[PDB]
């Protein structure tokens, strides 16, 4: 199981926003996903990490941090901007015995202005 918080989490431009991805369980060869559902409600992938490495699909701002526990990680968008704004939630394949995927609930993330 996968929880994803905090479930709502605001932020203003410029600031990094930090959300937590917990699983259940945890493997060395784990898949972690990092993803938006973009403006036509498709889940797109962010970024992905394995073997220790966080992997920016595109946009190098969204980093997949393993925390110290190993099964908790951080997913930190660096440098936020308005148009982050949207919903999140992560993903894990366990690339062991068998295929497994599973996904967390969504989360919310609001970037306002820039701080002045």
């Amino acid at each position: 199981s996968l929880t994803f918080y905090p479930a709502w989490l605001t932020v203003s431009e410029g600031a990094n926003a930090t959300f937590t991805c917990s699983l259940s369980n945890w493997s060395e060869d784990l898949m972690l996903n990092w993803n938006r559902l973009s403006p036509s409600n498709q889940t797109e992938k962010q970024a992905a990490f394995s073997n220790g490495l966080s992997q920016p699909v595109q946009d190098a701002r969204f980093q997949i941090i393993q925390l110290p526990n190993r099964h908790d990680f951080h997913m930190n968008i660096l440098d936020t901007r308005r148009n982050d704004s949207g919903i999140y939630l992560c993903g894990a394949i366990s690339l062991h015995p068998k295929a497994k995927i599973e996904e967390s609930p969504g989360a919310e993330l609001v970037v306002t202005e820039r701080i002045l």
